[PDB]
């Protein structure tokens, strides 16, 4: 059981050691499309790239590239798209991908500004009456409603395909209280946030994969997906304690590099799963 393994690593203070072994054991696959010169300005960080095998392709004939990865968890019957914070230039591309993958939810784990820098373009409208048009990708985005709470905000958006006049409701789940440095003290509000996303049906197989992003789409994003998947496998399996979070993390890392950036995020993920297991059992 992971609870006892938690105390072990914690009492021994071995988090940097565990984390380093995971770094060592992680998959490395080609990312040739990410590195093409024509895609240089479609990437926020030069050392964060989608693998070619799991990358999301845009259905535009010109350049199909976006910094985004499909993570398929076969046993848990869960899929996620992990992507970077859109850039000023890639906001049209981001919404094109939401449209093409038939996603119902966007999950954002960063503020637009953190540490006095921009982590992310402002990619949704701030007022009902000021909708956004993406001329490059022929989409229109309207804020329908906005429910602001202590730890997070939920926004209903309408996405319209200007080409075909089809519309879809997209839910934007925005966790607004992740601290600028380190990880939250308690996983309580993060679990609450995870339960709210699940309840929306955005993680459900009747929809395309949820889109999850922070700035790089690997650190906080990773914690989101790792916690969701581990909790789901604890429901599914005959023996819930068969679930090894290190194994699950290594299976997710086949799909996107660098998921969980720090030993702190690793520890927080254990704590999120351990605490969420109580509510589930
Ligand atoms: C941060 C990293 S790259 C970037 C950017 N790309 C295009 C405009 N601003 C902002």
């Amino acid at each position: 059981e992971m609870e006892k393994e938690f105390e072990q690593i914690d009492k021994s203070g071995s988090w940097a050691a565990i984390y380093q072994d995971i770094r060592h054991e992680a998959s490395d696959f080609p990312s040739r499309v990410a590195k093409l010169p024509k895609n240089k300005n479609r990437n926020r960080y030069r050392d964060v790239s989608p693998f070619d095998h799991s990358r999301i392709k845009l259905h535009q004939e010109d350049n199909d590239y976006i910094n985004a990865s499909l993570i398929k968890m076969e046993e848990a019957q869960r899929s996620y798209i992990l992507t970077q914070g859109p850039l000023p230039n890639t906001v049209g591309h981001f919404w094109e991908m939401v449209w093409e993958q038939k996603s119902r939810g966007v999950v954002m784990l960063n503020r637009v500004m953190e540490k006095g820098s921009l982590k992310c373009a402002q990619y949704w409208p701030q007022k009902e009456e000021k909708e956004m048009i993406f001329e490059d990708t022929n989409l229109k985005l309207t804020l329908i409603s906005e429910d602001i709470k202590s730890y997070y905000t939920v926004r209903q958006l309408e996405l319209e395909n200007l080409t075909t006049q089809e519309t879809r409701e997209i839910l934007h789940f925005h966790y607004t209280t992740w601290p600028d440095f380190g990880v939250p003290e308690s996983p309580a509000s993060f679990l609450n946030f995870l339960f709210k996303v699940r309840e929306s049906g955005s993680l459900s197989p009747e929809h395309g994969p949820v889109v999850v992003h922070c700035s790089a789409g690997i650190g906080r994003s990773g914690t989101f997906c790792l916690a969701d998947t581990c909790l789901l496998l604890m429901d599914k399996r005959k023996d819930p304690s068969s679930v090894d979070i290190k194994k699950v993390l290594l299976e997710m890392r086949k799909f996107r590099m660098g998921l969980i950036q720090t030993a702190d995020q690793l520890r927080f993920s254990y704590l999120a799963v351990i605490e969420g297991a109580k509510f589930i059992m």
